[PDB]
């Protein structure tokens, strides 16, 4: 009953598209809030209402809310100012410094933080998923409910799963598992983006050819401007053991101290 949202509270304004997924799309609507809105243009009904009372239930300053649920189903989604943190970092308007970057690397651990905490793996981890309000806090999105395919690009197919190989740890490209240490790999990719501003990871690899490419000895390389203990960090969340990668409460409390190095 918390979860629901009665259908005379939301108007969702079709005109004005936020962004085009696979299976839905995202518009701006109006809850007086600001929000966002996911249409699902299907899956087992209890499995959907069940999920949202999981997310409804999570809170934390770094992780992306669910609004609630208007009964196909709308998912309803806090309107996020500033977008991605990959598009964000990419424009040639914004100026975060490397202090900036490295602290939006420490929200999204601490997001990461929460998530695992709940036992919940996030799965597709990225910059482009993760979005900021409006006073620029990072929160870990698309997940849940909220979880689709916007930027087709980074998705490879093959069981025909389109998946994200290029943030995947070698045991998911291998398995097609998930768990807490493959979000522990591709925070370390995300920690890549953020300090290259948003470049694409492996350029000169295709797709699957990426286990072999990584099975040759090779990591992504250090940034001119990340912080050698920074690139540590990044290595260690690319252990080729799972269970020797670190946790993300290990992640929050590594980068806070390199963070704290900085001024400005
Ligand atoms: C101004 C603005 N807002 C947004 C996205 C946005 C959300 C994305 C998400 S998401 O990361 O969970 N998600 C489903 C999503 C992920 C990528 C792209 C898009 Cl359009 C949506 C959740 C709430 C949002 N509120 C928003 O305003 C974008 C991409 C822009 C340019």
């Amino acid at each position: 009953q918390h979860v629901v949202i009665g259908p005379s509270s939301l108007i969702v304004h079709f005109n004005e598209v936020i962004g085009r997924g696979h299976f839905g799309c995202v518009y701006h609507g109006t809850l007086k809030i600001h929000c966002a809105v996911k249409s699902l243009n299907i899956g087992e009904v209890s499995q959907f209402l069940t999920e949202g009372i999981i997310m409804k239930d999570f809170s934390h300053p770094n992780v992306l809310s669910l609004l609630g649920i208007c009964l196909s189903p709308l998912v309803v989604l806090p309107y996020m100012k500033h977008g991605d943190l990959r598009n964000f970092i990419r424009n040639e308007t914004h100026n975060p410094t490397v202090k900036d970057l490295i602290g939006f690397g420490l929200q999204v651990a601490k997001g990461m933080k929460y998530l695992a905490s709940k036992k919940f793996v996030h799965r597709d981890l990225a910059a482009r998923n993760c979005m900021l309000d409006e006073k620029f806090t990072v929160k870990v999105a698309d997940f849940g409910l909220a979880r689709d395919m916007y930027d087709k690009e980074y998705y490879s197919v093959h069981t025909g799963a389109k998946l994200p190989v290029k943030w995947m740890a070698l045991e998911s490209l291998q398995t097609q598992k998930f768990t807490t240490k493959s979000d522990v790999w591709s925070f370390g990719v995300l920690l890549w983006e953020l300090m290259t501003r948003g470049a694409p990871p492996y350029p000169d690899v295709n797709t699957f050819d990426i286990t072999v490419y990584l099975l040759q000895g090779r990591r992504l390389l250090q940034p001119e401007y990340c912080p050698d203990p920074l690139y540590e960090v990044m290595l260690k969340c690319w252990h080729p053991k799972a269970e020797m990668r670190p946790s993300f409460s290990e992640l929050v409390s590594r980068i806070s101290a390199i963070f704290s190095t900085f001024i400005g």
